[PDB]
């Protein structure tokens, strides 16, 4: 019942991603799901028009534990437990993130 081609492309590509989960996810442990989906979702990202790629963040995301703290430049701050310190130092290093 769709004629125009835009509505036609825009309904493929929703289909597309949504028979791919289904497909590939029925033959796969709950555990990796979210991965494939995740996995998905960045592809659309990469896809999708008029977001920006967001490669630095998601690049801090996999490898934010990459970064390194020197010994001793993790201070304290009141109510985060030193774990929770030394993420949110390394989370500073980002420029969004910088007054966090």
């Amino acid at each position: 019942g769709v004629t125009d081609h835009t509505q036609r492309l825009s309904i493929i590509t929703k289909d597309l991603f949504q028979v791919a989960f289904n497909r590939v996810a029925r033959g796969m442990l709950h555990q990796d799901h979210i991965t494939f989906a995740m996995l998905l979702a960045r592809i659309k990202l990469k896809g999708t028009v008029g977001e920006p790629t967001y490669d630095a963040e998601f690049q801090h995301f996999l490898r934010g534990n990459e970064i390194v703290l020197s010994a001793g430049s993790t201070p304290r701050i009141q109510g985060l437990t030193v774990e929770q310190a030394e993420a949110v130092v390394r989370l500073s290093c980002l420029p969004a993130f910088k007054d966090l």
